[PDB]
């Protein structure tokens, strides 16, 4: 009745021993997981980052927050508090607003409060949160390294595989190789939540995982859908929000919304939740669909990463950005070439994995080209994608971030299509169309085999 709280998600307690190695302790727990969507993870007791920050000396620019279910909200982009200003307005808010001490409101009661209030139009609730990328006003609660010393402790966590300021670049992350400059997707995002405060449904960029640590503070309550689902959910967003769905002018425009997950419920779509608390990791799936809001004041830091179990995944949603006509954040097939030319220092498991996705790769590629052919597309030209801006090399239909080839032609300086959009470029006749290739059939085999023997296969 009003309210009724879905299934706790999978709730892992790793022993030190499995602790060790992110990793492979993510791909543990997959086959459980993945089938709910998100899971959270409390690490061993033993294992407490230091967290210490100057109050007064972090300061940031709030982002303001209407709650109206269904309302549409733009995902965030790339006035000021300090933390404790900040901290001073949320505690009063919440304590204001139950008129109980600002830490005594039961989480399940914030919850059920939350859902009346979004679906309320009489009720114009505002909040302000926080949501960056590291820098020097705010910088990572983990620890870094520079021009302060640091503490043995301190020392110690700098470099654990949990320190998601290290997940970017370790060598099991195939983001880590990504050599373009995708900030959004391999730094951390900083979270300042406050009561209420709450993130839309979303899954993330290349439908990549996720994983969220809450440093300090009053829970977040998480809602989440496994990656089987994510269509289902879409038909339903669709039906009640259409005005959701109109095609993004960038990336810079994209619709989320807030939307109760009974209604998802209802219409036979698996929805978890959690409470994530302070020292605790929360990691979303591949498409697993999210959405979440703050019971209070606190401070949560996320990351995005890429498996090797992901990498056939990374492609199938490429293929659904072309669809869609959304755009890409970095060139997959670029991703797997930078990972070839690099295959003598590959992890060995990586080079057997990158090796079957470089393999469907070539075989679409051959398929592709020899269409074009057909077209009677006949001139052609090596052209080094990688040193276009992405704004250059994005097909004109689609809008794919182009780099195994592209058509142009010179009726249309500068322009391109994928090879799936030939036909879109413009009126001149195919034999004025010129392909731009990255490498040909020839160049690629003999990378692909660097691979294979690196997987020692
Ligand atoms: C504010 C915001 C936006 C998007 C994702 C996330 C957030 C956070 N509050 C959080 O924890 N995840
Ligand atoms: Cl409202
Ligand atoms: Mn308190
Ligand atoms: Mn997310
Ligand atoms: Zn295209």
């Amino acid at each position: 009745s009003m309210f009724l709280p879905p299934p706790e998600c999978p709730v892992f307690e790793p022993s030190w021993e499995e602790f060790a190695d992110p990793f492979a302790f993510i791909h543990k727990i997959r086959p459980i997981a993945e089938q709910t969507g998100i899971c959270k993870v409390r690490p061993p007791p033993d294992w407490q980052p230091p967290f210490a920050c100057d109050v007064d000396k972090l300061h940031f620019t709030p982002r303001i927050q209407r709650l109206n279910e269904l309302e549409a909200q733009t995902r965030v982009k790339l006035r000021d508090y300090t933390l404790r200003t900040f901290g001073e307005m949320a505690d009063a808010f919440k304590s204001d607003y139950f008129n109980m001490p600002v830490h005594m409101v039961p989480t399940e009661l914030v919850e059920k409060e939350f859902w009346r209030l979004v679906s309320t139009i009489e009720e114009d609730v505002t909040v302000e949160y926080g949501a960056d990328i590291a820098s020097k006003e705010f910088g990572s609660g983990f620890p870094v390294r520079d021009g302060i010393k640091l503490s043995p402790e301190e020392e110690e966590y700098l470099d654990s595989g949990w320190n998601l300021n290290n997940m970017p670049v370790m060598e099991q992350s195939v983001l880590a190789h990504i050599t373009a400059d995708i900030c959004g997707m391999k730094l951390p995002w900083l979270y300042v939540g406050m009561c209420f405060s709450s993130f839309c449904w979303h899954i993330e960029d290349h439908w990549s995982y996720s994983i969220n640590y809450l440093h300090w503070g009053e829970p977040k309550t998480w809602y989440g859908v496994p990656g089987y689902a994510a269509e289902q959910l879409e038909n339903v967003m669709k039906k009640l929000a259409p005005e959701l769905f109109v095609s993004q002018p960038d990336l810079l425009h994209q619709l989320v919304t807030i939307m109760n997950p009974n209604t998802l419920m209802t219409h036979e779509v698996p929805v978890y939740r959690t409470n994530q608390c302070a020292g605790e990791f929360v990691i979303t799936f591949p498409r697993a669909y999210h959405s979440g809001f703050n019971q209070g004041f606190n401070f949560a830091e996320a990351v995005n990463f890429c498996t090797v179990d992901w990498l056939p995944l990374g492609r199938q949603c490429v293929e659904h950005y072309r669809l869609l006509h959304r755009y890409c954040v970095f060139s997959h097939d670029e991703m797997i070439c930078k990972m070839a030319s690099k295959a003598d220092v590959l992890d060995v498991v990586v080079a057997s994995t990158v090796q079957k996705d470089m393999a469907i790769m070539i075989e679409d590629e051959k398929a592709l080209r020899e269409t074009v052919r057909k077209l009677g597309v006949i001139d052609s030209e090596r052209m080094d994608f990688e040193l276009l801006p992405d704004d250059e090399r994005q097909c004109v239909k689609c809008k794919t971030t182009c780099f195994m080839s592209a058509i142009s032609c010179s009726c249309k300086p500068g322009l391109l299509v994928c090879l799936h959009h030939v036909k879109e470029l413009c009126s001149c006749p195919p034999y004025k169309y010129k392909l731009r290739y990255r490498y040909t059939l020839d160049d690629l085999y003999p990378m692909m085999n660097a691979l294979k023997l690196r997987a020692e296969s």
